[PDB]
């Protein structure tokens, strides 16, 4: 039950979900028909050069803990994991001049984030992070914080 999305392998850990073909509405206020996954589901992230622990729920992503080579390798992940989301906030990112999408709409999403995620990881979110220990936050300029990080997103030691 493994999958590739974003040059990373996905496994399913625990939950299960179903497919429901819905209509969501971008920043650009344009009309993406995408195959939601409803449901609570945990994945592990395994990439080259990252790998995560992704536990989500429908179009929600509850926590991200992501172990990686460096920043730019770590933001990959997040990148990934914020598109696989299905998130409001990451479709509702998608916004300004020729940032419109044409095949699915998952791959080109991530392909548009990929290319700067600049008001994606700014339109997203900041949270409060109660003290942990090899465990950080990241905000969205990708600077390690003891105080803050991006809602549900943690950075764990290699
Ligand atoms: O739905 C699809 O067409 C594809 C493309 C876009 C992301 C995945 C990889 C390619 C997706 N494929 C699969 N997704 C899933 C899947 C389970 N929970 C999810 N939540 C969000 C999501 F997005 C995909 C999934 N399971 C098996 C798959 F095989």
């Amino acid at each position: 039950s493994s999958f590739s999305f974003g040059g990373f392998t996905f496994k399913r850990t625990s939950g299960s979900s179903i497919k429901r073909e819905e209509e969501v509405l971008t920043g650009n206020l344009q009309t993406l028909k995408i195959r939601v996954h409803e449901g609570y589901e945990e994945f592990t992230m395994v990439g080259k050069r990252a790998t995560a622990i992704l536990r989500k729920a429908t179009r929600r992503l509850v926590q991200l803990i992501v172990s990686g080579k460096d920043e730019q390798s770590i933001a990959e992940a997040i990148i990934v994991a914020m598109v696989f989301s299905q998130e409001d906030c990451m479709i509702k990112a998608v916004r300004g001049d020729l940032n419109f999408v044409n095949l699915n709409p998952m791959h080109q999403l991530l392909r548009h984030f990929q290319k700067d995620a600049k008001v994606l990881f700014q339109n997203w979110g900041i949270e409060h992070i109660d003290n942990v220990m090899g465990m950080v936050g990241v905000l969205p300029d990708m600077t390690p914080s003891t105080e803050m990080s991006m809602r549900g997103i943690r950075v764990s030691k290699m």
